[PDB]
RNA sequence: ACUGAAACGAUUGUUGUGCCCCUGGCGGUCGCUUUCAAUGCCU
């Protein structure tokens, strides 16, 4: 039902290591969906634990249930982040 | 796990060595301490 414009201005340079080439890693000049649904909701609605250990230290977990840090908790809430 | 977590382009480095504000030069030239004068007066 409601819709918010974002208008998002760089206040320090934004790295991601997009893809990897020799000596240079590069941001790709769109910003992902997930990357920026975490920005906005890590803290007020996914969980943000500080620290990681074991396989959940390398491995995302951006759709499974049983882990913490999911953005399907955003499905409940009802709302979706476009990408940029 | 935000294409995630941590992330010093860093360490050492004398704008440095040599160098005369130097060489030449007359405070010079002209100039009368001048002018006037009873060792006087009376014995």
């Amino acid at each position: 039902t409601k819709i918010y414009r974002c208008k998002l201005t760089l206040h320090d340079n934004v790295f991601f290591a997009s893809r990897e080439m020799g000596i240079l890693y590069e941001t790709e000049k769109y910003f992902h969906n997930w990357a920026l649904s975490y920005a906005f909701f890590k803290g007020t609605i996914i969980p943000h634990p500080y620290g990681l250990v074991g396989q959940n230290a390398q491995t995302p977990a951006y759709l499974d249930r049983d882990r913490e840090q999911n953005l399907l908790h955003l499905n409940d809430s009802g709302i979706y982040v476009f990408p940029a």
